[PDB]
């Protein structure tokens, strides 16, 4: 009987609703699960002057002075002189030990990234008693936000946590290449970190042999390029797409199930 | 006549109708070739321990010694002592080359990543005929699931395969910083790999001037951070969504020509 | 009455259909805003000889010579001999400095990656005026593009932009590997760029200390794997989509509004 088929039909297709229905949960489900990633680059014409906290310990700084591409001779490797540059000596509490005081000298970094400016940076430690010569290094965003701080000691402690710490070793160039990314939090709020690629280069001390004991430290700030960045989670779960895809397939249904009920009641007539 | 212009109006539709398939399955086409990277990141308190295969060839290990945060002074380098770690010695012939038989050191890896837990190792090599004198090292998952295996010599040739290796040179302390990164392969297969940052400290050589033929190996093993990365290639052609969204653009276009088919015999009436 | 409550409800709903406009619109946007990346690896059987750039200045180039998978000890080091591989020396003004000229020892890269190809490179420095030694190198996609070109000055000078350049010094030997990423720039134009790992060893000086003075480069270049990595900007604001949408839910729209009329006619009626 027609009937029955009818019914059959109407139960097969309340079926496949059903069904779509609980594909499009487990889609959105998954959807919600994982956010999907998108990479995007600003052009910048100058950086805000980055802050490097260095943490030299006995290390005296020779000399600190900016350049433009290229970095002139050494008049006198060893010997103080020519410190041109805006430094901040800051001393706080490690937020982790909460025992050891780390002092740490804040140098302002380089900003005509188009003009390639660097920061280059000599220390020399005399008569360590201790193999494996090192200082510690950190990057932050801006060193004028150091500056107009109500706690400097507090915004230390945070960047000790915020970003990344490297080292650069004595008797060697260190060339640090600097890039800003930027991570958006989906919440108002962005996290920028510091990625720096590092090359090192032999230094070749033509010192008398007395002056050998002391060992010498040479480092390079710039930046890589003028592109910061962006990294956002795009996340692809829209209510508002999935209950209209929803709406529009179950109008489909409805009227494909009546454009079948019509079929059989005319095939039933003739 | 009216009927002309009706029936022009159902061919256009029916035309849109067709573009619109096919820019549809031209879209299907187009995500089923490109899925999209989607990258998340897993808290861990404490990582299992990693397998280190060291192949040092003739340079013989004088320590290895687990540490945290930070390396005691070395009493006298260059001489064996406090060796505290759990090592496995292996041969296994070389996947690649069925001739070259490799000797492995394995060498159980740190896993307090908060507690900043590091492995300190030092080996010598004397009197090398070979300048650039380096030793190899690759790094896997789990020193126990290396340890509880039918066939270790399989497993470590599977690792030559699955793993990269790298060095690490002597005159340095070579630092090295691990990562996790976990790559669904949509299969129900996650394939893990190792991502590291190396820096290397030149090592002050205060030794006698015989002692200066025989070269140190200086290397640590630590985690970055406690933060593994996921990465999973999300497919955006989902077969149900374009369906549901072909249903609606067809009901859509059915009811705009019943409706402009209306619209006509009103027209016409009046 | 009824027909008021059927006037708020019709209002009711095309409101919705209003604010779902406007959620379909700002989504749109957004989408249009943020391309979301996509990456892919692509196995080559032979790679395209690479274009090795490289910038030694006064440095005498002592050797040049293939091999695979592994180097031959050095018979003397600092001394010439054993230059097998196609090199072309250009000059070229600087696109940047537009006075300072290049010139640049073009070196036929490695090709085959399956076998492990590598290109070793021995360079001579002698007494050279200048502290901290390094030979600057760029490397390009196609040996034989710089060949067949009709201006290589003018090829040579695209390079300096298209790629970046890294450094190796003296006193080491810098083992590089090579890898290409190509990123679509949804133009029908695709950017290949070269990602290279530096890996930097201790050369141990056997000479004589009259030979001291004289510094040696020694640089090795291969490929890390024979995976190309492309990576494409999808985007994820399709129109015909979002018609689709909004047609789909605007006949829901309709089709629950003339329900809800024929239930309120229905509750009057009876
Ligand atoms: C340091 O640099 C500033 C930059 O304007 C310059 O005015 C000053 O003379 C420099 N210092 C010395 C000692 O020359
Ligand atoms: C910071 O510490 C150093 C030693 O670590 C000390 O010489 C210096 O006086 C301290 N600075 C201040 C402001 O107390
Ligand atoms: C470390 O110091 C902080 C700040 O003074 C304070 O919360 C407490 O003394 C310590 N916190 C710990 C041990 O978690
Ligand atoms: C090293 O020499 C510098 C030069 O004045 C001096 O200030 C410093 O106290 C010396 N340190 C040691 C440990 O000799
Ligand atoms: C090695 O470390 C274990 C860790 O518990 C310790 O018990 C043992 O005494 C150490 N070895 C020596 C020789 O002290
Ligand atoms: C592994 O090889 C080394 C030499 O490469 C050899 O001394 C050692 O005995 C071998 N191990 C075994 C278990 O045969
Ligand atoms: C290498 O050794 C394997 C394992 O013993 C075996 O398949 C065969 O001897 C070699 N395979 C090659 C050359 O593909
Ligand atoms: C190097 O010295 C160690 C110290 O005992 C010794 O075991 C080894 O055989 C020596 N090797 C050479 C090549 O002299
Ligand atoms: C350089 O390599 C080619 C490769 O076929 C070889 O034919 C030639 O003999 C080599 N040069 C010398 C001097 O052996
Ligand atoms: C390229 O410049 C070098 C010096 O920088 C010079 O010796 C050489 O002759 C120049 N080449 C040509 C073709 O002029
Ligand atoms: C640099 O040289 C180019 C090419 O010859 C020419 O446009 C001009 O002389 C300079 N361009 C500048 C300074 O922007
Ligand atoms: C260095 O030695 C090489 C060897 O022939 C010679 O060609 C070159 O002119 C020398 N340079 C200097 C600066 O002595």
């Amino acid at each position: 009987v027609f009937s029955v088929l009818l019914i059959f039909i109407y139960l097969l297709l309340m079926a496949v609703a059903v069904f779509l229905v609980y594909r499009t949960i487990t889609d959105f489900r998954e959807k919600l699960k994982h956010p999907v990633m998108s990479v995007s680059y600003k052009e910048v014409d100058r950086y805000d002057a980055p802050g490097i906290a260095l943490y030299p310990g006995q290390a005296q700084l020779l000399s600190c002075k900016h350049h433009y591409e290229v970095i002139p001779p050494l008049t006198s490797p060893g010997q103080p002189g020519d410190m041109n540059c805006t430094t901040q000596r800051i001393n706080y509490t490690d937020p982790f030990s909460n025992q050891t005081v780390k002092s740490a000298l804040i140098v302002q970094g380089p900003r005509e990234v188009k003009k390639r400016e660097l920061v280059f940076l000599q220390f020399r430690l005399n008569k360590s008693s201790e193999d494996f010569s090192a200082i510690d290094y950190l990057l932050f965003s801006s060193f004028q936000e150091f500056l107009q701080s109500p706690n400097r000691v507090g915004f230390m402690q945070a960047c000790e946590s915020a970003y990344s710490s490297w080292k650069f070793s004595g008797g060697f160039r260190t060339w640090v290449k600097m890039s800003l990314v930027k991570t958006k939090e989906e919440d108002g709020r962005e996290a920028v970190e510091f990625r720096q690629e590092t090359s090192v280069v032999n230094y070749i001390d033509q010192r008398p042999a007395a002056k050998k004991s002391a060992q010498l430290f040479f480092v390079v700030f710039e930046w890589k390029d003028p592109f910061i960045q962006k990294v956002q989670d795009i996340v692809t779960a829209n209510p508002w797409n999935t209950i209209a895809l929803l709406c529009g397939a179950f109008l489909a249904l409805f009227k494909a199930a009546e454009f079948a009920k019509l079929s059989i009641k005319w095939m039933i007539k003739i």
